[PDB]
Order: structure tokens, then sequence, then C-alpha cells
């Protein structure tokens, strides 16, 4: 019943499970995320995300099964993927200076995920479940061959299922960094669950940031630094981040000049609605796709 796979390298470390690139037997390159017995509740959380018909997508990673592994010692519980050589957005933009045509293809391809994964139907028609991610961040975003992201990582994503309680909603997640305002405050409006497709926008909105700081069409571009690196902690605590993003309504900084590019001017002014303080006031990731597809 077991698939015939061979572990190679830990490529990856996710909040619940660690990542290896691993072979195949059939050879075929997969990852192959690896859950702790006590990380049980992630490993299902994921694997029921993943086994909807409705959400396969171009953008969202190519799940292939979820396996129960007896060890010598234990049992471990394993999700095995398509393999993406180019790995995370966050390494690559660390490595990588990026072309506008780059820029382009990597932040539509995320609002366009994005917008999938938040939607009630899918591109044919059909009833879907929402899902909102709640830890989105450029270190689980994946880069593929041509490019283009794809979405993973669903240890805390919520399904907007209408049977969610309102003492269900209410029990702060996520990584600190990438925390909107009103995650920061505890002050979300838990009286429509539109707030948490607002939150993964706001999160979107430091990725493309991230994507655009790396981005050459600008001209001069500094070595890549996480959003608020300088600012806070590396590991920073939520009392920190509410310091500058609630109290001194902070945001990464956008240089002027950054502004020449008629395309990053477009994306800048895009990426500022969607960090607005107001949850209300941000774009939609639909509506972002929309403006990508514009340019
Ligand atoms: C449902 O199963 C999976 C399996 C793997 C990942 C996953 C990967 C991943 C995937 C594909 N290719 C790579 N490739 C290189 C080079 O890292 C890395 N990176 C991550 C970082 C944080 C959390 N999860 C991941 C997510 N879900
Ligand atoms: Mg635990």
């Amino acid at each position: 019943e077991l698939l015939p796979i061979e572990l190679d390298t830990l490529v990856g470390k996710g909040r619940f499970a660690e990542v290896y690139k691993a072979k195949l037997k059939q050879f075929e390159t997969v990852a192959v995320k690896i859950f702790p017995y006590e990380e049980y509740a992630s490993w299902k959380t994921e694997k029921d995300i993943f086994s909807d018909i409705n959400l396969k997508h171009e953008n969202i990673l190519q799940f292939l099964t979820a396996e129960e592994r007896k060890t010598e010692l234990g049992k471990q519980y394993w999700l095995i993927t398509a393999f993406h050589a180019k790995g995370n957005l966050q390494e690559y933009l660390t490595r990588h200076v990026i072309s506008w045509e780059d820029l382009r293809k990597l932040g539509s391809s995320l609002a366009r995920g994005i917008a999938h994964l938040h939607s009630d139907h899918t591109p044919c028609g059909r009833p879907k479940m929402p899902i909102v991610h709640r830890d989105l961040k450029s270190s689980n975003i994946l880069v593929k061959n041509d490019l283009t992201c794809c979405l993973c990582d669903f240890g805390l994503s919520l399904r907007l299922d209408p049977t969610l309680s309102v003492d269900d909603l209410a029990n702060q997640v996520g990584t600190a960094r990438y925390m909107a305002p009103e995650v920061l405050a505890s002050a979300m409006n838990l009286e429509n669950v539109e707030s948490f497709k607002q939150t993964d926008v706001y999160s979107m909105a430091l990725v493309l940031w991230e994507m655009t700081s790396r981005c050459n069409a600008v001209g001069e571009v500094k070595d890549y630094e996480p959003p608020f690196g300088s600012k806070v902690r590396e590991h920073p605590c939520v009392a920190s981040m509410a310091d500058n993003v609630l109290a001194d309504a902070g945001r990464p900084e956008i240089p002027s000049f950054w502004l020449n590019h008629q395309g990053i001017q477009m994306v800048c002014e895009t990426l500022t609605e969607c960090w607005d303080h107001d949850p209300e006031a941000r774009l939609t990731a639909q509506c972002v796709a929309e403006r990508f597809s514009e340019l």
C-alpha cells in the first residue's frame, strides 16, 4: 500500500513538519512532508484540504497522497507532493535579483492562487469550500520552474465551514512578522468570516513588497531583507510587531525612485491598498489578480 520512496535530503522545515526531497520508484522526484505523531492534527488538516477535488489548481502545490509510516520507535505521518527544485520564494529572492517580467509572473500567480483559495466556486462554476491560509509568507510560497508561485503549508488554514462558531473563530495564530494590524490588536471582526480573507490579503501585500524590493526594474536593488527586518528581532513577538504595524502604522519602505517605472508604480499602489489598516479598505485577491492582468 505504501509507495516505494527513498528520502534524500532535508530541504525545509515548516511549523509542524520537516520537508525532504525524495525519490519515488516508478524514479520521479517528490517532496515528502513528515509530521511526528504529536502534530497529527496538522497532518489531518492539510490532508483534508488537499483531498478536496475542488482545490486542484496550477497555483496550489500538486498533492499525490498521504501515508502513515510506522518507524522502529514510533509512527510518522507523511504528505507526498510534486517537488519544486527552485524552492521557497524567500530563499529565491535572497539568492536572485528578478526582472520586471519575473515580478509580473510571480505576483500575478500569487494573487491568482490566493483568489482561488478564497473562492466559493471552482474556475468553471461548481461550489467550492473557501479556505483562508492564516500563515502566508515568502518562506512557504514555492517557485515553480516557470517562475510562477504555488501555495502550500495549510496546517493553520481554516475551511470557511458554515458550522464554524464565534467561540471557534476566536481560538492569535501565525507568524507575527506577517500578521495584519487587526490580528496583532486582537480586533478581528468575527461578525463575518470575510475578516479572515482580509488578513491573507495583508500578508500577501508584504510578500508582493518582498518581490518588488528585489526587482531590477527599479535600478539599484538592496540585499534581500524580510519585511520589518531592521525594526524587530529575527523572531519578533506580537508586542514588538504591534509597536510598528498598529501603533506607528508602519509598513515596509517604498522609496520614491521605485515609482519611476510605470509597472512598479502600479504594483506599489496595489500592494499599498492591500496593507491598509482597515481590512474592509483592502482589495480582494481577485482584484489584485485583475490589476495584474491589466499590466
Ligand atoms: C503537502 O505536502 C507538502 C510537501 C512539501 C511542502 C513544502 C515545501 C516544498 C514542496 C515542494 N518542493 C520543495 N522544494 C524545495 C527545493 O524546497 C519544497 N517547502 C515547504 C516549506 C514550508 C512548509 N511546507 C513546505 C508542503 N506540503
Ligand atoms: Mg503540540
